[PDB]
């Protein structure tokens, strides 16, 4: 039964239901995957706290106050090991780069009322500009791929909007580009930041996808070797990876929309008895 | 001078330069705004650490080790005050919701190799699906606004793709909707989480814009009053706010593209001597 509703509303409802099921399944998987590690780490921390309390003769009240003070310090940008100044010009540049790309690592956060108000306004404008930049970069990359494909075809036969690349081809190119960027960034990060290669790849995916957990943040140590060049390389790699991964997300979203249309059509056609865009859309008028 | 380059490449270059200038200016403003508060907080932490070291007769080595252990505990999900289980089913649902929407608060992060691999794959697929969902929601809201405007016009004259709303109107509706959602969410959060109203508004903007700093995370205390209803309300409000703010970002990006075209045209026309989309684009072919 079609349900006397249009195709688009059915697509919206199906996508919402699928996302809810995906969230439930992912939550179950993650819990079953690392609840034990959580509990072990908590028990280890409790053992360490008890040992420290016994070994230096302090109750839990003074230790609680000290830990609260240290939490305030960390929120202010203090770490046990050496860390770069949090709100110098370079640190502020890192912070605004994280805000502008909606990454938000969290190592640098505003702590003043004026700071937070300016964060709101600046983030609004900059995030809009950055989404526009990502869309423009995706369009430019698609045009480049089309031009290169045309040139290669003309060279092959000798030996633009006409023959444009398909969605699958662009998705494959974006996938391999993201893999290469992540591999190079991890190759740089592993011997510099001291992380493992897998940890570097995980951080690369976290930063590129604009998730920005904040557990791993690059270029945060107080001093580096060739510090300016390292910072420039880190910025370039993060920007390139974020652009590539965002374009990949958009292309996979197009593919998922195609798949959603297909499954909706199949269910409407022969699965009922078997129980047992905005640019040409909203920008077009304002022109 | 046009520079014998097409309009789109010039638009890309101008946007990149403007974003670089915006980043530099924002970094300067943020640094000048809160470097003093940073330094004051750091000095306060140093004073507190020295006082604690003097008052209980411990050197800096044992305190350094204790603070490193506490940092590991916090990375494991331990706080000085009571906090909910980090990787139970509800906590895992919160985590996957943060990952799927690219918010990434950071209070819950994977700590196992399999956890990180599944995070990579699940985040890829879910973020693609969620970007598609946000685009579909924006299209549906635009259609709803068009239908409502048609009905209101027909009622007014009595007393669809034809008369569609413009970009300015949709932007204004999205702005007021985001303001209302943020106000309601702050009204709920202020007496529950204990934050100030301005802090609640700041957290609302941070979460809605998918920045997710992680300094403020809602529904993290161990126990609440009507805990299930509160969690449901928090989820609904965060989802609605994220959708609205993302749509607002896209609309403002369209407006910024219009402005960029205008400034490029003006500079090409009469400012030289004065010195002193993807859907109809890439999805169209694959259909
Ligand atoms: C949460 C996830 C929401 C979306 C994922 C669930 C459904 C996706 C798999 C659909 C099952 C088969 C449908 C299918 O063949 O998709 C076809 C192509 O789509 C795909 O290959 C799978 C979708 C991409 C998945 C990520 C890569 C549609 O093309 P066509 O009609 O021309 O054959
Ligand atoms: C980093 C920021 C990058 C973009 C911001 C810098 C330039 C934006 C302001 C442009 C200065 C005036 C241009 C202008 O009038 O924009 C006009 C409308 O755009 C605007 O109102 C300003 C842009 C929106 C800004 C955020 C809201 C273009 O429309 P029209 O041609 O029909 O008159
Ligand atoms: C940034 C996106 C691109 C990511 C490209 C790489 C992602 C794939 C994951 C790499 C494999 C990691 C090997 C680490 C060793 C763990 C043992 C095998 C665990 C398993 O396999 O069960
Ligand atoms: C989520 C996006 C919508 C946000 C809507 C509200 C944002 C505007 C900011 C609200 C004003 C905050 C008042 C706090 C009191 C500070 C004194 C004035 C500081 C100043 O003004 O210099
Ligand atoms: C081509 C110019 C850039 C235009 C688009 C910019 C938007 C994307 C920038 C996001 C960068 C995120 C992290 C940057 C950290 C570098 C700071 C440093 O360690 O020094
Ligand atoms: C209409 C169904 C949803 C479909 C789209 C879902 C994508 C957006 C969801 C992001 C939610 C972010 C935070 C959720 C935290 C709630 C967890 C809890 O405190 O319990
Ligand atoms: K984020
Ligand atoms: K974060
Ligand atoms: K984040
Ligand atoms: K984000």
């Amino acid at each position: 039964g079609p349900g006397h509703l249009n195709e688009d509303n059915a697509r919206f409802l199906l996508l919402a239901a699928l996302i809810v099921l995906y969230l439930l399944g992912g939550a179950a998987v993650f819990s079953a995957l690392e609840l034990a590690h959580e509990r072990q780490a908590k028990q280890r921390w409790e053992e360490r706290l008890a040992n420290f309390s016994r070994g230096h003769n302090l109750s839990r009240d003074e230790l609680r106050g000290f830990l609260r003070h240290y939490e305030e310090a960390t929120r202010a940008g203090i770490r046990v090991d050496n860390v770069r100044p949090r709100w110098d010009f370079t640190g502020a540049f890192y912070f605004v780069g994280t805000v502008v790309s909606t990454i938000g690592f969290g190592m640098t956060t505003p702590a003043t009322v004026g700071g937070k108000i300016f964060l709101i306004f600046y983030g609004l404008v900059g995030c809009s500009s950055t989404i526009l930049f990502f869309n423009l970069f995706l369009e430019r990359l698609i045009t480049i791929i089309a031009y290169i494909m045309k040139s290669c075809h003309q060279r092959q036969l000798r030996r633009l909007a006409g023959w444009k690349p398909s969605v699958y081809y662009v998705m494959l190119i974006l996938c391999t580009a993201s893999i290469l960027i992540s591999c190079c960034a991890s190759a740089m990060y592993t011997p510099i930041e001291g992380w493992s290669y897998f940890d570097s790849l995980y951080f690369c995916f976290v930063a590129f996808s604009t998730i920005g957990f904040g557990d791993l943040v690059s270029s945060q140590n107080a001093h580096y070797e060739s510090q300016g060049l390292y910072r420039f390389a880190n910025f370039v790699f993060i920007l390139m990876g974020v652009c590539c991964i965002y374009s990949l997300f958009n292309v996979i979203s197009i593919l998922i929309k195609q798949s959603l249309n297909w499954i909706l059509r199949k269910m409407d056609s022969g699965c009922c008895p078997q129980c047992q865009a905005f640019a040409i859309m909203n920008n077009r008028l304002a022109e």
